[PDB]
């Protein structure tokens, strides 16, 4: 394991234009020998949801024009530093916009970390939810394509979920809603499950 | 237009029993002679999402076991009482558990007419969603199949509406959603959409 480590971030709106075009390979180099880092963390996927690479199982930013996780891990291999990749799990809020039924719930209905779309800030998704099936398959594509050095992922944990599927699924489980300890228990398996299929995967 | 008029409500609960297994063409005919009814609305469909009929586009509820509203139509014609039908459009509280994505929004991101699923009551859906174009096949299934006196539709008119789909179709028109007569309009428009479509169905 290596000591000297950057974590770096890439959460970047689709209102932001021209992403990457400042990027090279020289820059990348530079910035990382100045830094005397052995091994930097980038971005397959952010919080708002894009791909940072030409993606089959995810959208791609809609602004960036080149494989810049990619040329990221060339550019960082080329000079001995290790790459993990990182991908956001809890969060992907432009599929938030379209898949709303997969966020989680609390007992009056809220989502997290922000109560409303009106208002700026992430979503989280249920990973008792369909949407896991779409995370494993987006994890498959970022570790059959890229040769990272590993997987960080984000917006995890065991968590107490209130959303349709999880009150559906308690109740025909025997499970009571009403019933903190049920639901805290229920999320125990909820996050087990999900870790055991990235795993397998 | 009949003066003697009843509209015979049949909200019932997936979990009550038996549905309609003391009905007789006898005793509705009785009870309408009783009354000095000359007309009955009927029920399609109820605020619980049930169809009281074999339906295609719709599930009967899952405790009949016979076509309750054709054999009340036969029954009331059978003695020259007319029978308009009722659909609820507003509610289908069983496709609510399956599309909560399609369900009115206000500003904070609250439901109505109940702000929770851990709460009883109902949850109306958006007619600027395609559970408008699933309102009209149903309509004409009710239609097409029930020799009724015309259709009554309850829980409509002009909303204000902030859901994810609202607030995408609000931004890609130009629209502003902070702005309180930009939504009302839009609602306007949204309710003279689902009357108009009605209409030509
Ligand atoms: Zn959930
Ligand atoms: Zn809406």
């Amino acid at each position: 394991m290596r000591y000297r480590q950057v974590h770096l971030d890439f959460h970047t709106s689709e209102h932001i234009s021209d992403i990457g075009r400042n990027f090279s390979k020289k820059n990348f180099q530079e910035m990382l020998q100045l830094g005397h880092v052995n091994s930097i963390t980038v971005f397959a996927k952010c919080h708002h949801g894009w791909a940072y690479f030409p993606s089959a199982t995810n959208e791609i930013h809609p602004r960036l024009d080149f494989d810049l996780l990619g040329a990221q891990i060339e550019a960082a291999h080329e000079i001995g530093v290790k790459v993990p990749i990182y991908i956001s799990v809890g969060f992907d809020e432009k599929l938030a916009w379209e898949k709303p039924q997969w966020l989680m719930r609390d007992e009056a209905d809220r989502m997290n970390w922000v109560d409303s779309f009106m208002k700026p800030g992430y979503h989280q998704f249920c990973l008792n939810t369909p949407y896991l099936d779409l995370v494993i398959e987006q994890v498959q594509e970022v570790v059959r394509k890229y040769d990272g050095d590993g997987i960080f992922l984000d917006i995890v944990g065991e968590r107490t979920c209130y959303c349709t599927t999880c009150l559906k699924q308690m109740q025909a489980d025997g499970l009571d809603p009403h019933n903190k300890e049920d639901v805290i228990a229920n999320g125990r398996r909820i996050y087990a499950n999900y870790t055991t299929r990235i795993r397998e995967a």
